[PDB]
């Protein structure tokens, strides 16, 4: 029970629960009676959620509750919030209480790698190893899910509400689990999100980047809220465990990542991960398992996106970095992710998901098939490439 | 994982998560600065839940909630609860708190009850033997909280909230085991007592109601004082070796039934009533200074479990056996919530403020801030005055 591995222990936990429901969650809604509307509306609760809690941690650790405290309640919380909303048989009783889940999970992710980077000895020792446990317990929620009630005599849970259930436990545990954590301290205007960082959109540059990069947060988010339902629609079996290709992918890749960027050049990189994601969509677009090479390329676009995750996301932050001032990186960080991870999630979360009922739901399924999946995957694959063309011409740097 | 131990895990919790805060929050409250009103307040706040319960069971149910899964919320709700307040560093931010766990928490003993007696097979059978895991349950918090943490190398929690997280932490757990339980299935607040309020026109029901109601009222200040008199008095590990009046009370069951037989419900009830006086006396006189105090101590634990056993079930036996079979229940809630309730409320306040005004010493002397002895003779001859106002005025057959 060494604190550096209590911290550990907890950056997995964490991470766990959001993986437990996030990924399997589409397969449980189409199933009980939601459509691709509500489902989209689903999943937008955590973007919704993602951008409203600045506020929240404002809120959260102004007052004197040092981070360890607070957790623990706000993991009670997630615990029975999302139990309530797991037993829900409507849209309409189910989606206030995501929401209300949402709400307290996510200034939960601050809390966690705050009481991460206070008590650890030295950050660029131990930060980074603590955080890829993130990532590490994601893919345990994961194979746990989609894998381990397999291994026990029991059939595929994605189609019902245990995931739910999972991720209400684990909340449990890591409430209890925040007792043994040592103690955290602390650390009033409310605009410090965007006015701090809008005022850098003048630089050109930075600007290209900004909106193509909200542009590409609408198709990415195809992704999260469809890969498995269609997976599994096409014939892949355990999907929701085999998906973890690409947090594997994101992890081994990354270490390849550097090498890349000496040699090729930010905006090279930054439209590579553009390119990838392109791919794989198209990868998306023409397997359905039946045969060994649609089953290939299924995993390939898996394992793409770690690869895709890779070359955007982290070289992106990296280049907010050093393209901004100091005091005020990290209201710029807060601002892109505001808008592009928040509200880009929300557009094409919603987007897609009205989108898919209104053009896509088929009438009665097909081949499995209860929606022309390769369409939208192809959709999102051509906007994708004509962003990034624009990218590539209308932003360059050195 | 079988319906038929299921059930016995869940009790078992259930009454686990009670024992662990309850018997030791003396100790803690008192050495952070509270003061013995405040305590009493505290302890007041598992009555006044008791009181409000059936109106929050009579709201459970009428919206078609299962058993199962409102008791898992509710476990949830107390973990977080228990947490808040146990992180509280002064009465006026803690009592809040308490009160709002213990009235998410005293629902949950219904709810365990109902899961329990609907799935079971033969419920005469199989019935009881779920009953008693709740107290072997509060048996092991006992244990738990004033043995385990020294064999860890640790010392004694009891003057720390840790009894308070180790609530959290079992909550939370049994909360989690409520996915596992089976399916148990589910508007007059006047109902509870106005049924039984007509059945006071008779004499000894009236006698009795009211001689309880007295006698609850010292009988509180065993758990509330006892612990923090136990330890004061040097007596160590005392938050487990008061579990022997548990333990007591379970063996001794066995020799209830031919007790009760043999002279009726009038000797056997005051003798419920004499067990209880005599161990106060015990307690007035016990130490561990010398081995015979001591042995003083021990015995006092065993007869609070025998004094218990007469008086709680031979009592509840009377008025079955004394009420009207529809009524009967609502007899039951009644003297259960005036007398086993307001009794207590009173009791717990009573004594905490008593002993505030009239107990505590300026400066401790011997270990003892307070008149222990002092309070224990109070009660025990309150209980002796009751007992023959009970003696004369009660008539049997
Ligand atoms: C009151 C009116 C006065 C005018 C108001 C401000 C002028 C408008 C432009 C401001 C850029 C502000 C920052 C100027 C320097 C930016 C450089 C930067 O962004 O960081 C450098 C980084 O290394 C990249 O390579
Ligand atoms: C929300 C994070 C929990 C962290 C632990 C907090 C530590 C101090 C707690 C409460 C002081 C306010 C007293 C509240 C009075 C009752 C509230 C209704
Ligand atoms: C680090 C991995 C920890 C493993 C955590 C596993 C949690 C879910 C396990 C089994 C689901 C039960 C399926 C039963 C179906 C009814
Ligand atoms: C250590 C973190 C990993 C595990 C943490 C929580 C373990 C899973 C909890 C509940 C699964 C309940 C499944 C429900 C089965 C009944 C239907
Ligand atoms: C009935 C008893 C008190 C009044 C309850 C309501 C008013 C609270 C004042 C009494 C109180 O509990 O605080 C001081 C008391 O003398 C020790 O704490
Ligand atoms: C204690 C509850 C046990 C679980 C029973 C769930 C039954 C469905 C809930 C309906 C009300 C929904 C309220 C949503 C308000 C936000
Ligand atoms: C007998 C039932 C077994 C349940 C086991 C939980 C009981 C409490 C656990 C640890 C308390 C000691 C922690 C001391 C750390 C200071
Ligand atoms: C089920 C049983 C769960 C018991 C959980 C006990 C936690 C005590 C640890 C206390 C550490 C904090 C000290 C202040
Ligand atoms: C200012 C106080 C006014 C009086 C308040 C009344 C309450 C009782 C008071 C004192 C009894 C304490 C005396 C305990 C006897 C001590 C004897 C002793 O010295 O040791 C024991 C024995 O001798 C070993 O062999």
């Amino acid at each position: 029970m060494k604190t550096t591995a209590k911290l550990s222990f907890m950056m997995f936990v964490e991470w766990f629960i959001w993986g437990a429901w996030f990924v399997p969650l589409w397969l449980w809604l189409s199933k009980s009676g939601f459509s691709a509307g509500e489902i989209g509306w689903s999943y937008a609760c955590t973007a919704i959620a993602a951008i409203l809690s600045p506020i929240l941690v404002g809120s959260i650790t102004d007052r004197f509750f040092s981070a360890q405290k607070v957790l623990a309640v706000l993991m009670f919380a997630g615990a029975l919030l999302m139990y309530f909303a797991a037993q829900q048989t409507t849209f309409a009783g189910f989606f206030p209480l995501l929401l209300a889940y949402s709400l307290t999970y996510m200034p939960t992710i601050a809390l966690t790698n705050s009481i991460a980077f206070a008590n650890v000895p030295d950050v660029e020792r131990d930060f980074p190893r603590i955080r890829v446990m993130g990532t590490i317990g994601w893919i345990a929620s994961g194979l746990a899910c989609g894998f381990l009630p397999q291994i026990l005599g029991y059939a595929d849970i994605s189609p019902t509400n245990i995931p739910l259930l999972i991720t209400a436990g684990s909340s449990a545990l890591l409430g209890v689990f925040a007792f043994f954590l040592p103690d955290t301290p602390p650390k009033d205007i409310k605009v410090m999100l965007g006015l701090d960082a809008l005022i850098l959109l003048r630089d050109k540059n930075f600007l290209v980047f900004f909106f193509c990069s909200f542009l590409f947060a609408m198709p990415l988010a195809f992704y999260y809220i469809f890969a498995n339902g269609y997976l599994t629609e096409v014939g892949m079996k355990n999907a929701t465990g085999w998906m973890t290709l690409g947090q594997f992918s994101e992890i081994f890749f990354m270490l390849a990542l550097p090498f890349f960027t000496a040699r090729f050049g930010i905006k090279k990189v930054l439209l590579l991960g553009l390119v990838t994601a392109a791919i794989r969509y198209g990868f998306f677009i023409y397997g359905s398992a039946d045969e060994y090479f649609t089953y290939a390329l299924l995993f390939l676009g898996i394992l793409l996106h770690g690869v895709s995750y890779d070359f955007y996301y982290v070289t992106a932050y990296i280049y907010v970095d050093k393209k901004a001032p100091v005091h005020m990186r990290t209201a710029a960080q807060g601002l892109i992710t505001l808008c592009c991870q928040g509200f880009g999630s929300l557009l094409g979360y919603r987007l897609g998901g009205v989108m898919m009922e209104k053009m896509f739901a088929y009438q009665e399924p097909v081949n499995g098939l209860t929606f022309n999946w390769s369409g939208m995957w192809t959709f999102g694959a051509v906007m994708i490439a004509i962003i990034a063309v624009l990218f590539m011409i209308f932003f360059r740097e050195s």
